[PDB]
DNA sequence: GCCCTGGCG
DNA sequence: CGCCAGGGC
């Protein structure tokens, strides 16, 4: 059934190995419990300027990259995520965040009871220079979860986004 | 399922 | 800034 163990262990993992972590709440609208039909995640802007430069820009319409999602928390399978620089606003329109995409309906990021879940994406840093090209996920699936990483960086608020390379969010393991 | 879009506080 | 959607494909 698992208490946190597993969990901590992949943490560990994480934590002292090339990645830069992005840690919320989903939304309603993230998973889909909204009705909506973004199929995707919102993302902050950091995240897309250290993990995405090429996709960091105003120079072409809504420019995307590719990526591998893959979910550590839950058996899934792997699939294609497009990370997304929607930036109409310097086109004429309105929009200008980031997002990513194809995560597929079976996903827990895809699942509406995932809502209010805390999520941890460990994004694997490009050590040759360019964009990030592979994620692991990890969608708490239990109270006891949850509390060892808000045990070990404080709270985790819908709305207050928290990211930072694993060395530093997760020094505190 | 996913594209790209606009609106709300 | 994050989140709430949805027409059209």
């Amino acid at each position: 059934h698992h208490g946190s163990s597993v969990f901590h262990n992949w943490l560990l993992e994480i934590a002292c190995e090339n990645y830069f972590v992005y840690i919320k709440r989903l939304s309603a609208n993230d998973t889909g419990a909204t009705g909506g039909h973004q199929v995707g995640l919102y993302i902050p802007s950091g995240i897309v300027e250290k993990l995405f430069p090429s996709i960091n820009h105003t120079r072409e319409l809504n420019p995307s990259v590719f990526l591998t999602a893959h979910v550590s928390s839950h058996d899934c399978p792997d699939s294609e995520a497009r990370a997304i620089y929607y930036n109409s606003r310097h086109f004429g329109k309105t929009r200008n965040e980031k997002r990513i995409t194809r995560w597929g309906r079976g996903s827990p990021l895809q699942d509406p009871e995932n809502t209010g879940a805390l999520t941890l994406l460990a994004f694997k840093l490009d050590e040759q220079g360019g964009d990030c090209k592979e994620v692991n996920i990890w969608v708490c699936a239990s109270t006891d979860e949850e509390d060892v990483i808000e045990t070990a960086i404080g709270e985790v608020i819908p709305g207050a986004l928290i990211s930072g390379p694993a060395g530093q969010i997760l020094g505190g393991l």
